[PDB]
């Protein structure tokens, strides 16, 4: 029910094809100056989004009749399907332990007198990752008023069942784009292992400068002996190369198939390590390509219902399609992000048992680890919140617990990368709870 | 034992992926504004 | 080189509401303001931005 | 030179490897090429890059 519809709706002419140009070329233009009928397919030729009622040339009063309806129909696919973990039927949390390895201690008998049942405990890091998604698909199929937009029987069907797709394909579309959040959510936290690829700091013949960092990197994370540097918990896990998956922009791709597949002789040499899947590239600036085990992932399903109900009033039917899911992403696997653009210096700070329960009086040694690019060394301060002024920590991480305490303390590794601006802090965070001590009252000395 | 605590625990982050999706829409991010439970998948998801 | 506001009609009660997008078409790596806009009004009906 | 140089300072590299595991597995060793100045000699199968 429109009108004063003026078929330019969207149209930012960069240049008038005709009054520009055409009508005044002497130019490059000028094969179409033999075509007579070039401003009538120059007006509506591009599509036109609002249908009007032109009454017909030689009769005025005669209606022009659409007369072909073609419905487009298109089918969308996840192509990380194959990142997902099945399903979890009864259960809200998944509990994500990993042990890993010990400093070892130098052999010394004088000390082993008093040491024997001296109680070292493991270092071990548990995750937990919670059901996130909870969402579903609402769709009307009013089934008497589309009568209206079509006389044919067949155009009536194949309308209504792009309607059923519209539902298949919006849940797999978001299936996909939730888990490409992921990638995204964990750049942006810090949380991905950055390595450059797009700073050759070498001379002229920097073609294959991502696929030398792409292999050699591929190739770290499958060392037997393991690494610290390619997880966010920093523990000495390993990659068997089997299983590391690498989810690629597709503007990369090309740049290994034309610039090093091309020319290569002997292509395994110069392929990409692990299995290979294209997406249309991160919505992260810079981030081009992530290598990731298939541990990385922990997807699950939860349920996959679809309902529908009929309304006798308004004689429809919605369609109501539930997915509920546990998107996640697990912490102890290698994740290595190949970016492009200016980084900052530290990433990540991680200090090293994360939660710790102390006594009264007690104390407990703290490690930051520091995810570092370029490696200029930067300097840790540690710091104590929520305490008194009993309890501090010194040095290379050495928490005092005052006996006069009882709050949740915060253990924090300042790095600054900054300078003199509001500068720039990277805080890694621990948990310090507080055990009460009967510690006998009163005073000293 | 522990009584109270964040869920963004020890993390320092370049952007925020919040005002990311939400005060971006111009581009890049326009493919995650039609996400629902895009909170706490953004804000839980890396565990 | 493009801006797409994306359901291109509406049909919308006289009170009742709608919600718009724009697709920018950027051909370089930038993100450009958008700026919405009603005319043809009454004293009221706004949109927010957004 | 260095290894990450040009793709000449690889090919040098490549080369002088070559050059020093022949020298190596030459029968009638050399006195070159160990901190004792012994005169040993090395296998192919040996050796380890």
């Amino acid at each position: 029910t429109f009108n004063d519809v003026k078929t330019s709706l969207g149209i930012t002419e960069s240049y008038d094809i005709v009054n520009a140009i055409r009508n005044s070329q002497g130019d490059n233009f000028k094969s179409y100056v033999p075509l007579a009928t070039a401003n009538n397919v120059a007006e509506v030729g591009a599509g036109i989004l609002i249908n009007q009622t032109v009454q017909n040339d030689f009769i005025t009063s005669l209606v022009d009749r659409i007369g072909l309806v073609v419905i487009r129909q298109v089918s969308l696919n996840n192509p990380l399907k194959k990142f997902k973990k099945g399903q979890i039927p009864l259960g809200r949390t998944i509990e994500e332990i990993y042990t890993d390895i010990t400093k070892e201690k130098q052999y010394d008998a004088e000390e082993a007198e008093q040491k024997v049942f001296e109680r070292e405990m493991p270092n071990v890091k548990t995750l937990f990752h919670e059901r996130n998604r909870q969402g579903f698909y609402h769709q009307t199929i009013q089934d008497d008023s589309l009568k209206t937009a079509f006389v044919s029987w067949g155009n009536f069907e194949s309308f209504v069942s792009s309607i059923i797709n519209a539902i298949y394909n919006s849940a797999e579309v978001d299936e996909y784009e939730y888990m490409k959040l992921l990638v995204d959510n964990y750049y942006s936290k810090g949380l991905f292992t950055t390595v450059k690829i797009d700073e050759p700091t070498s001379s002229t013949g920097a073609l294959t400068e991502f696929v030398k960092k792409m292999r050699a990197t591929a190739r770290k994370l499958t060392l037997p002996q393991g690494s610290r540097d390619w997880n966010s918990m920093a523990v000495r896990t390993r990659s068997y190369m089997e299983d590391l998956h690498l989810i690629i922009d597709a503007d990369l791709e090309a740049e290994l198939d034309v610039d090093v597949l091309a020319k290569a002789f002997n292509m395994n040499r110069t392929d990409f390590l692990g299995n290979v899947t294209v997406i249309d590239g991160f919505a992260s600036t810079g981030l081009e390509a992530v290598l990731v085990d298939k541990d990385w992932f922990m997807v699950y399903d939860n349920l996959h219902k679809m309902e529908t109900v009929r309304n006798p009033r308004g004689l429809y039917w919605n369609y109501y399609y539930h997915v509920w899911q546990t998107l996640s992403v697990s912490r102890f696997a290698n994740a290595v992000a190949f970016v492009s653009g200016d980084v900052p210096a530290v990433t990540q700070v991680i200090v090293s048992p994360n939660i710790a329960a102390v006594k009264q009086g007690g104390q407990q040694q703290f490690t930051a680890y520091v995810r570092a690019t370029n490696a200029k060394d930067h300097k840790v301060v540690w710091s104590v919140e929520g305490g008194s002024t009993g309890t501090a920590i010194t040095g290379d991480g050495l928490l005092s617990v005052s006996g006069n305490e009882d709050n949740q303390l915060t253990v924090k590794a300042t790095v600054d990368i900054g300078t003199e601006d509001k500068p720039k802090l990277v805080v890694g965070e621990a948990v310090v709870s507080i055990r009460p001590n009967n510690a006998s009252g009163g005073a000293q000395a």
